[PDB]
């Protein structure tokens, strides 16, 4: 009850920070997360030993892969935590509650491989859910956690709140599926211009909880140039072992993702930074002015790559 997690001063002040990294000290992470949750939420919240037994069943179920890993889960969940800190009173206890446990959740037992991957690979996932495939396996896999015994962290909610926070974090898993990205910025985008976006229809909310998971599962590119580069490296260790996979299935990869097309990288970088990255933290500093530094860092790091081109680093 009156345990209270507290951080060395360096770490107390920089996690309230979008650009926050959680460091090369794994045992410190769950410390991290319980942290961030009695501050978003309420040392009332969660029951910690249930919480705590919650988080290594997590832990344990994030496998051994260069970037869709259990650092991945942790990082995702800081940057939820500094937008729901930055936007204090638009959000509901059930909302910041089940949006922090969605993105510790939201790659549950990633392998490595995209969508993609495993429809051409023809894998039992792909016959199981046709489309968001992997998204619908982690949110499979967030409900088995829960229902192990001693980990329902939600025990204490009504049957209906309990229902609600399980559909929160369905539709927020879902939505990092970067496929169904594009459509829910674009109709967001219409609504703020149009003026029709209105937090009190559950629908347009769903919408902004999407573009928030979004924001937050890309946020490597939000942080200081030296993080984002180290991290660029862990997703194209991915990308490369996929192109590989695809190579062994008799099928030539994109060049993003063919290691021996390495010089492609940075216009590859640019064009995910432009098509992606830069619209999702526009329209999201134009819904939730206070994530703009999420906008500016994006920025920072958008010139950052226009720098490797140039071949000036
Ligand atoms: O720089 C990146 N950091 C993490 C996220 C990310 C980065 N580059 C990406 C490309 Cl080219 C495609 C899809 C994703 Cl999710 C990408
Ligand atoms: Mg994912
Ligand atoms: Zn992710």
């Amino acid at each position: 009850g009156l345990m209270q997690f507290t951080l060395p001063v360096r770490l107390c002040k920089e996690i309230e920070l979008f650009h926050f990294d959680i460091g090369p000290f794994e045992n410190m992470w769950p410390g991290i997360f319980v942290y961030m949750v009695h501050r978003s939420c309420g040392t009332s919240c969660f029951e910690l030993e249930k919480l705590c037994r919650f988080i290594m069943s997590v832990k344990k179920n994030y496998r051994r892969v260069p970037y869709h890993n259990w650092k991945h889960a942790v990082t995702v969940a800081h940057c939820m935590y500094a937008i729901l800190q930055n936007n204090h009173t638009l959000f509901t206890d059930l909302e910041r509650k089940g949006l922090l446990i969605a993105c510790l959740c939201h790659d549950l037992d990633h392998r490595g491989f995209s969508n993609s991957y495993l429809q051409k690979f023809d894998h039992p996932l792909a016959a199981l859910y046709s489309t968001s495939t992997m998204e619908q396996h982690h949110f499979s896999q967030t409900v088995s956690i829960l229902q192990l015994e001693g980990h329902n962290i939600f025990s204490t909610l009504s049957s209906s709140e309990y229902e609600q926070v399980l559909e929160i974090i369905r539709k927020a898993i879902i939505a990092t599926d970067l496929a169904l990205y594009f459509g829910n910025r674009k109709q967001l985008e219409e609504m703020y211009q149009t003026g029709s976006l209105n937090l009190n229809n559950q629908s347009h909310r769903d919408r902004v909880i999407g573009l928030m998971m979004t924001a937050c599962d890309l946020c490597s590119v939000t942080k200081l140039w030296p993080v984002t580069k180290l991290t660029a490296n862990d997703i194209y260790a991915e990308f490369w072992a996929e192109g590989d996979e695809m190579k062994k299935l008799g099928i030539q990869p994109i060049p993003m993702m063919d290691r021996d097309k390495k010089d492609e990288v940075p216009q590859g970088q640019l064009g995910f930074y432009n098509a992606v990255a830069i619209p999702c933290y526009t329209t999201l500093t134009q819904i939730l002015p206070p994530t703009e530094p999420l906008l500016k860092a994006c920025r920072d790091n958008l010139s950052q790559w226009e720098k490797v081109i140039r071949g000036e680093e």
